[PDB]
């Protein structure tokens, strides 16, 4: 039932029904098989470029319940729900932390902060050399590492992103607000 999805996610029953149309488009975009793969999901997030695709694939991984490289409708709906422009900021902050906390240890170190920096630059259309990335990592700790212990907390992360909302730019897909009326074009290249 679309009633169970609407309840467990930020979408309303009518948004879920519209999301099913989006699902048919996205699941058909590369291989027409009724399923969503990583390349198709990249298309849904406008993250098809080889540097931007890492973020989309990490998101994919968190919602791929069976770890089989495929998402069905329910998984897709859940995946997209936090990207809704009306999803609470706290859901976006919480989810984005899980994203960069690859080891699920409750904190991020430089290697994980590096991924966040790379993903954050990619959103602004920017790719920098390793040594410049390392300087930005330095500044991020300077800023976020309030409780000095060489790692960024969930609480230090929330604080960081509240002072710098442009870090949650990749956590919103603007087209989801208007899903009951209009649809973007998605074509694979
Ligand atoms: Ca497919
Ligand atoms: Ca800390």
């Amino acid at each position: 039932d679309p009633e169970l999805l609407a309840r467990d996610t930020v979408f309303s029953v009518s948004e879920i029904e519209a999301l099913y149309e989006l699902f048919k488009k996205i699941s058909s975009a590369v291989i027409d098989d009724g399923l969503i793969n990583k390349e198709e999901f990249q298309l849904a997030l406008f993250k098809t470029n080889k540097k931007e695709s890492l973020f989309a694939d990490r998101v994919f991984d968190l919602f791929d319940t069976k770890h089989n490289g495929i998402l069905g409708f329910e998984e897709f709906a859940r995946a997209l729900s936090v990207f809704h422009p009306n999803a609470p900021i706290d859901d976006k902050i919480h989810f984005s932390f899980q994203l960069y906390d690859l080891k699920q240890q409750g904190f991020i170190e430089r290697q994980e902060v590096k991924q966040m920096v790379v993903a954050t630059l990619a959103e602004s259309g920017m790719n920098l050399k390793d040594t410049v990335i390392e300087d930005i990592i330095d500044k991020t700790f300077e800023e976020a590492d309030t409780k000095h212990d060489g790692k960024i907390d969930k609480e230090e992360w929330r604080s960081l992103v509240l002072r710098h909302p442009s870090l949650l730019k990749n956590m919103t897909l603007q087209y989801l607000k208007d899903i009951t009326t209009t649809f973007p074009s998605f074509v694979f290249h």
